[PDB]
């Protein structure tokens, strides 16, 4: 029985903080390695101690195992923990963590390259019983020989080369063959509708396994998972007993220790293919939490310091539903894309029932360009799915991020598309409803720049003088004699710009408390976030951020 | 499976907050609607988006079905939660939402009038099997058929007409029927010291049917429940489970959706008999909660989607006892009446343990003389009953309510009270011990006035002046040269003026922190609560909040 | 059934408040009493009522029965908890409080003062079935009736008198006899590496009795127990029901009601021998609380009210470890002596998982030389023993107390011992690893004055004066023209002093935020405490608080 006394986080952003919250729960200590830029991060903050390691790019930063095992050995850390991407799977690293007496939370050295490459464990998967995409590689035959391979890897089949012609029939395998230019071609299985199934797997040094339900993460933006759940909203039993033993059985086969999951994927057909192993553990692994009560990083520890998993198979819990939204810094009309700048704005929502958040910054902090956009994980549990959906929705109003392009418009709608809540998943989802998903900007209303002004207005006190602090003339009013309160602004929303004049022989209308705008449209009294961040308002408007701010005749005639 | 996304709240109050909480948990917006007098209320605060129905009386405002319903189409409400009171019971306003789209988190209108009417209610249980008081209107004979009738009744017999002569004995029987005046008699069972026992059913769509557990509201002030608990102190299993099953058999028998409460009534021989059926939600269910761990609105919610009870009755679950209170703006002494008025002073009991207090009330508010002036309910829950009871009496101690005339002082005094904590229950409790429960004040002490002093001196601080901001003349000491510290107050407390001299060449004795009064009577360091609401001073003086204040010579001379 | 509204607690400090919160919870009143001294206690002030008993000695304060018992009548509590020391164990005092009607949460008074003799105690037990030391004395033979003897007592045995020679072997008990000086020689078995293993004994009045688990308090200072655990690390399932059957069987022997714990000794060899039964609740019995989830003092309540014990045996729970470690204001290395004076700073560690600490002081309080100096007990809850050690120790890592000694220093280094982790726990393990418990200090490193330095630079502002509040002149920066920042810093840690020359033409290097100085030399960023409590600058510094504070001229040069 090894032990931990501080625990070395070679990695950033949520992650780190994520595992970091874990060691302090056992009383271990945390150490943190940054780059030049993230010197004054939040998890180099929340961190015991912490070491500097390279510059910029995670090329020489984070990637430079050879200085992190360095810090480790100097900061007094006795294991590393490489949360997911960098180094956490690359038994390079994981071989010279162990060529310094240091435990490396993570599926021993062999397991990592054998599955890190796609032949060899196409190898060790057949053996231990892992179904894998039919396919018919090596031999090319013409007229005769696709006609037997191509009949039992399933009629739905595609047709490749050496670098498609999707076969529905075997009436259509005619002129599907007597097709080459540019003889050499391939027989590859071509799935319909296939929801990606990975399993939660978890071992330990004691040759136990197990699998922790499974997860579906199906809805993709352009390959890159948007959105977790847990369990797989479809399937009952038997199949997840199914793949959860195909994915314990495809561990055990290279003597897996730690966490990782097995990558599915099943057509509309219930039959299951495995895709690729994860030797590290799962971005998307709050779900799996939620719906289990597991603290997958104390485990992920406890294993390293030699213990043996507290549970058997008939014990991991499966109560209730858990979905997972990954927030990033893209741009939801704008072909996605790594939109780096400041957090001008950035308030998460309330703690509140089934809700968890996972985040890697704080206001005022900016998106380097060197690093994976992501700002936070929002989760949130329910009884059903609904509930967890429902709640998760409700996280995702009560979330404004302001001074960047966030991809949180385009979450909130995804969960509150009628497709998504159906369960109508498998991996075109996002593709397919893009036109509902990424709409396309309306000019805003008269009934919006009233609203701008009005909160503006409000969030622009008067200046009270020490000279006379109590004077009536510090009012943001438009006190006018015998007329009507007069008001004017010149406000200026993304680029457009309007005069705003604000009239109201009726007090009333509008008010503003906190970040809540309190708005009166005769009769109907609505609430909505307008958040003063330095000259910029942010407003939430039909469920997207707008940033308002005063337009400046000097500047601009400049 | 129908599913809502923002839920209406046709009420106001604590009940109104109640729901919108349950909402809230869910991810579901909450939608309100207020008279013109609770435009800035609490509920309309709490509600994600509000609506202005009527003006004043609930005449033309919240009993307003046509435009509740319009708000909820409006406002974007997928179904109405009513609450108790109003519109909860009445089919016209259930079809109305049914004549909508609307979900109506009730039971089916069908029940509703069929249970509103004394006649086909008292047909249909009958029916079911659900013991009914005996009674014998319809014919009316002389001294022979009356002898038969009564004696299947029980002998302990009232005797009435067509608009009392309690019969004991069939030997009593004789003069009992020579008495006619102003033959026209009619034979209706009596009941000795009978105990007000409830059972909360909750049905679903699906059929299934279920009793959670009962309570007992025996305690009315001239009808009206003042004191609930659950589970009824007195009866075990057997007799639990026959009214439980009773009552589910009478909500089976109306084809019952929702939540509802059958109200029974059981003499000390056992017997319980049927009185009437709330088809709604009980305002006493907090009790039943506390004891089951189960969110009433929630399931409320729940089967409205048409969803299945989450349990089967080998799980309603049943440990524990908790309290109820009913806190409002009545008169103790005062004849019981609609005291309203503005709430200068509104402390509620810190969170602690079992502790629940459902308000719908904030310092400040007025309380309008339009509505049941209900300001709390505060719920104390613990392992025992007297647990519950202490904890409850705790809760009344540790809050405080001034400008107003409440019923807190004598709730104080019924937990407190010897016949209520050996159980003495029966619906005439409140009445029998009025004597202990209303008693009559004393004119405070010079005990008293010597403490209340030392209070507002020191709620008065001094001024400071930016002139010179250390000075030691802004002292509340009394500081005088030689001699020892004098200070002099016109204080007047109710209708009575005292003119204390306070003198102390021992600068001990009363401290102030916060609102706590540290006293040291020689020996004995007690603190009680003492608040400075403008010019005002609430103290708390033998479990009775009394309102100080400083004489005004100019004022009143005028 | 009798039923307390307010509690006497005859007792202060730490224990005081502990008792008083389980009080709290139930809604029953507390009333304290105090010495002139602890008139401005905590205790006192968490206290619904107090009251005033003796001047300063405990001889006469909390010992006078009579006074404590004459509070109670007064300030109408109707029990009495003593909690543990002064007179929670002597019949006398238990027998008063019986004759004034008063229930008193404690044994009844015979077993008191029968457990309270060696003699008669000793022979109940041997009645009872519980093993008792083996010894031999009234008679004292020569060579041949020892020879006897001894052989049973085991042959590991030690030889005295009547006011050492510790035998070996029988072959050694020869000249082991012929020694008398100064025949009279008594016959005691010696005891080899004994672990002191108590049993957490607790009646009722109903005749049922059980032992909540057993609790380890091997580790002593020079008798005094100092860190306790539960369960004893060693010991399994059969050896536990083993010695909690004799304790129970103990208890039930002289009729025991109340909590109590019953006193073992077990060698290396596993037989356990009762040394003393404790007819009051345990100091170290959180960590029984912890492993059990169970409120010793609600139950001790109970059981005064005559209530029954709520569970039987196989109820009695124990998952995972939890460790109480005594804070005192002794002297580590300081041959352990009552340091008595003012807490300048006083610091505990946040709430945090498993974490625990029943304290009865608070800054700016002064340790008394009248009682014992135990400021706190810090508990720490953990699944396995690592975690509750682990975590424990995080918790004495982040309490900081400064103006006085502390044994704080000394407990960090027990739970921080390879001896400790290995549980390598025997009642001689204090004395035995002294020389790593009790080090001796090293001057400090140039390493250490720049850090002070930095930080009293950092804790001193600069005055801003009304007069011009944004003076660029307030920089406690060193602002220097064209060569570098220059600040020169007269300090004095201890009893040595430097004169740290500030110098960096790079702004870098320490920083400070609240209690926190952040420093970085050159690649780690590592962060320790820095109070600041008047004109002493408190530094954590290798596990130890340093006081720092500028050098004055003037004051020493008079």
């Amino acid at each position: 029985y090894r032990s931990i006394q501080r625990l070395l986080v070679a990695n950033r952003g949520e992650i780190a903080c994520r595992v970091m919250r874990s060691a302090r729960a056992l009383g271990i200590g945390s150490v943190a390695v940054h780059s030049d830029i993230d010197r004054h991060a939040r998890h180099v903050a929340e961190a015991d101690i912490a070491v500097d390691l390279g510059g910029a790019k995670p090329a020489d930063s984070y990637l430079r195992g050879d200085r992190i095992i360095a810090a480790a050995l100097a900061s007094g850390a006795q294991a590393i923990h490489p949360g997911y991407g960098f180094l956490s799977e690359n038994a390079d690293f994981a071989r010279a963590c162990e060529e310094a007496g240091l435990l490396f939370l993570g599926p021993p050295a062999a397991a990592i390259d054998a599955m890190g490459s796609k032949s060899a464990a196409k190898a060790l998967m057949e053996e231990a019983g892992v179904p894998l995409v039919p396919g018919y590689h090596g031999e090319a035959q013409d007229l005769e020989t696709f006609r037997r391979e191509a009949g039992r890897i399933g009629y739905p089949v595609l047709l490749k080369a050496a670098a498609m012609k999707v076969v529905e029939r075997e009436a259509e395998l005619a002129e599907a063959l007597s097709s080459a230019q540019r003889a050499r071609m391939l027989v590859e299985k071509y799935l319909l509708k296939p929801r990606h199934v990975e399993i939660q797997v978890f071992a330990d040094r004691h040759g136990h396994c197990l699998y922790l339900n499974e997860r579906d993460c199906s809805i993709q933006r352009r390959h890159q998972k948007v959105v977790e759940e847990a369990p797989a909203p479809g399937l009952g039993a038997e199949l997840r007993r199914a793949m959860g033993e195909a994915a314990v059985r495809a561990a055990q086969a290279i003597g897996y220790v730690g966490a990782g999951t097995v990558e599915f994927l099943l057509d509309e057909r219930g039959q299951f293919f495995f895709m690729e192993m994860n030797t590290r553990l799962q971005v998307e692994h709050p779900v799996t939490e939620a719906i289990t009560g597991l603290d997958l990083v104390a485990w992920q520890i406890r294993v390293a310091r030699g213990e043996a998993l507290p549970l058997t198979q008939e014990q991991v819990p499966l109560n209730g539903h858990a979905i997972e939204v990954r927030l990033y810094a893209e741009d939801p009309e704008g072909d996605f894309l790594p939109a780096s700048g400041r957090l001008m704005l950035y308030r998460e929502a309330a703690a509140g029932p089934g809700r968890r958040v996972d985040s890697g910054v704080r206001e005022g902090d900016e998106v380097s360009p060197f690093y994976d956009p992501m700002l936070a994980k929002l989760i949130a549990w329910g009884e059903t799915r609904e509930e967890a959906r429902q709640r998760l929705l409700a996280m995702l109003a009560e979330t404004s991020v302001g001074g960047l392009r966030t991809n949180l418009a385009f979450l909130r709608r995804i969960l509150g598309h009628p497709a998504f809540a159906a369960a109508e998943l498998d991996t075109g989802f996002i593709a397919r409803h893009q036109d509902d998903l990424l709409p396309a900007p309306q000019a805003l209303p008269e009934h919006f720049w009233q609203a701008a002004a009005e909160a503006w207005l409000q969030s622009e006190p008067g200046h009270r003088r020490d000279d006379d602090p109590h004077s009536p003339w510090s009012r943001n009013d438009g006190w006018r004699s015998a007329l009507a309160r007069e008001s004017d602004l010149m406000l200026r929303c993304r680029d457009e710009r309007r005069c705003v004049r604000l009239r109201h022989a009726s007090p009333s209308q509008y008010r503003l408390d906190g970040d809540d705008l309190v708005s009166r449209v005769d009769g109907v009294t609505r609430r909505s976030a307008a958040l003063r961040r330095g000259r910029q308002l942010f407003l939430e408007w039909e469920g997207e951020l707008l940033a308002i701010e005063a337009v400046d005749p000097i500047a601009e005639a400049e």
